[PDB]
């Protein structure tokens, strides 16, 4: 017997329901989400880190004009200097007086510590959910994990679940993200093949050990002022360190709906934003005969000290007139009230107490005990505690949020004004008759 | 829970109250002033005999 419903997305906050076949007894149904991860399909453009800006040895020849071929190495900057006359230890290095040529070479390369201190640039497409459910139908615990696509049944021993598509997934990741050491940033990195000096992604490669390193650091070779054999060069600062200087806060601190970002794989676990349609096919082994279940001949309810809040605040007493011994579920058939308990053992002619949570100052909600429905009407007080450590289990519907007496005053003034208009118009009609 | 109430300053004479909570049962509250003392802040001006 399939049953369709819509569960809130929030992890925790167990969700109650009552399934009911025409010839079978009403049966408890529990749907609760223990985990929910958003795993998007991501591809990798480039890795980046500190460059080493290694400088090879000078190529000095003594009064012969030489030029350097354009090497394919990363950020290759090469220059020739005439009129040099080098000195390293041991005196002059060229015999020939004042026409010697020095060749200065410079190129960049990943630092030795780039295996840990590297940032990986990702493009993030649309994400899909993989939510874990616990189903407590017929006091039989069933833990499962299922995708939210509407086409994937959940692997269970005797249960079939379909998770309908999300109303609106919000995708916390932007189209371009950057991952550094488990910290995820929504950064608009430049495209591969586009580099700016002193900016993020100034040096790029397909992998950490890739040969095709590419960079456009603003490196310039200068003429050696002192008569030695050093290579004087200047270069713009690494954009990796300049990005770490003002990276801002990562996605683990700046993310909507309060869900935590994890890496390997990139995912956003325990997000709470929408609603999942659940089509669940309860096996018939849990459905029991209506004759076996003790029906309730008469039931009445009262509410004592209703405190409407996020906690299970509010107690209701049910006076039942059961016929035979057994146990059968309870349920609350209002969107504003959620009952704490699932089933109740009833022998005959007794009293039970139940706990519920509401977001409305008026408690006008129908309780179904074991098949039979009776409504309960009472008043609920606002809580004294301003801040509570657990989330609300019900949502305000904006019509039950207005209290019963405030509804009475507002409807009384509106009805008095409207009836005053009606009596004015009928006096007009009576006067026009004359 | 914080209960704010008003008790007479009579020694002895137990004072009754009810602590009603929306999430718990009402509780008996007894307040008895077993003793009091009104100690002034004094200074010695002089001593004579
Ligand atoms: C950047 O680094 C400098 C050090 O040169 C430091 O003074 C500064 O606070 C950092 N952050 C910003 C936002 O400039
Ligand atoms: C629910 O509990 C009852 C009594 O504890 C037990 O007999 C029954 O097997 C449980 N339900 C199912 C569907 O197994």
């Amino acid at each position: 017997f399939e049953h369709a419903t819509t569960v809130p997305n929030v992890p925790g906050i167990p969700y109650k329901a009552l399934v009911e076949r025409a010839g079978y007894a009403p049966l408890n149904l529990e749907i609760t989400v223990v985990s929910s991860e958003l795993t998007p399909s991501t591809n990798k453009e480039y890795v980046t880190c500190k460059f080493h800006t290694v400088v090879p040895s000078p190529q000095v020849k003594c009064c012969g004009s030489l030029e350097c071929k354009a090497s394919s190495k990363a950020d290759y900057t090469c220059r020739v200097f005439g009129g040099v006359y080098p000195f390293m230890w041991g005196g002059a290095q060229c015999f020939c007086d004042s026409e010697n040529t020095q060749l200065s070479e410079a190129y960049v390369e990943f630092a030795p510590d780039c295996t840990i201190d590297h940032a990986v640039a990702l493009k993030v497409h649309t994400a899909a959910l993989k939510v874990g459910l616990r189903i407590v139908y017929g006091n039989t615990t069933a833990r499962l994990d299922t995708f939210v696509n509407g086409v994937t049944p959940g692997s269970s021993r005797d249960l079939k679940v379909i998770a309908g598509p999300i109303s609106a997934a919000f995708s916390p990741f932007d189209h371009k993200v950057v991952i550094r050491k488990g910290l995820v940033y929504n950064y608009d990195f430049p495209e591969y093949g586009a580099m700016n000096p002193g900016a993020f992604g100034d040096i790029q490669a397909s992998s950490l050990d890739a040969t095709d390193i590419v960079a456009r650091t603003d490196i310039r070779l200068l003429k050696p002022s002192v008569k030695n054999i050093h290579v004087p060069y200047t270069q713009a600062v690494s954009g990796y360190e300049m990005w770490k200087n003002n990276s801002g806060r990562p996605l683990q601190e700046t993310a909507p709906f309060g869900c935590k970002i994890e890496v390997e794989p990139l995912r956003a676990t325990n997000c709470a934003y929408g609603h999942i349609p659940i089509s669940i096919d309860i096996p018939d082994a849990a459905f029991v005969r209506s004759s076996e279940s003790p029906t309730i001949l008469e039931v009445s309810c009262t509410v004592a000290d209703c405190i409407y809040s996020a906690d299970f605040g509010g107690s209701l007493t049910l006076q039942y007139k059961a016929n035979r011994e057994g146990h059968c579920p309870v349920h609350s058939h209002s969107t504003t009230a959620v009952l704490k308990e699932a089933t109740t053992h009833v022998t005959a002619t007794g009293s039970i107490t139940l706990h519920f949570s509401t977001s409305s100052p008026q408690a006008n909600f129908i309780v179904s005990l074991c098949g039979k429905k009776t409504t309960c009407n009472a008043e609920c007080k606002p809580p004294a505690d301003h801040i509570i450590g657990e989330p609300h289990k019900v949502d305000q519907e904006f019509q039950a949020a207005v209290s019963k007496t405030s509804w009475n005053w507002l409807l009384a003034l509106f009805g008095g004004a409207s009836s005053l208009i009606v009596v004015g118009l009928i006096v007009l009609v009576c006067s026009s008759m004359l």
